[PDB]
């Protein structure tokens, strides 16, 4: 009954953001639905998922993200994360560089449905968060 994978954080890594953009996924996941990260339009960023493995090697780990606008499904990306052995120290998975969309028509809030899984389709963690694209920070 000790969970094999504990997903601990999501971080938006953006060198031009004025402050830290982090979710503690060991907390109240419902609260994130009430919050949002602001990204300046057009900026480069990466998504960092922090997690721990406790007992057994996990293979074919995968990070799945669905993006919604106005409740309408507009993007789905899957990222292969890899294989990881148990240890005390957190692992950090980083996506490739992504770009915030740009232009008046792309500005506003988007809802993100995230899932961390593997080749067994285990629901290691599923959570929801929001991203708001603005002209400036």
């Amino acid at each position: 009954m000790v969970p094999n994978v504990v997903v601990t954080g999501l971080t938006l890594v953006c060198s031009s953001a004025p402050g830290p953009l982090e979710l503690d996924l060991t907390g109240d996941l419902e609260s994130f639905k009430k919050q949002s990260f602001v990204l300046k339009e057009g900026v480069e960023y990466r998504i960092k998922i922090s997690f721990r493995v406790n007992r057994e090697i996990v293979s074919g780990m995968k990070y799945i993200q669905h993006t919604y606008r106005h409740g309408v499904h507009i993007d789905h990306t899957d990222y292969m994360v890899g294989s990881y052995g148990p240890r005390a120290e957190e692992y950090e998975f980083l996506t490739p560089v992504e770009e915030a969309p740009k232009g008046m028509l792309a500005r506003g809030s988007y809802s993100i449905k995230s899932r961390f899984t593997d080749d067994d389709k285990t629901d290691h963690l599923s959570w929801e968060w929001n991203l708001t694209i603005k002209k400036d920070w």
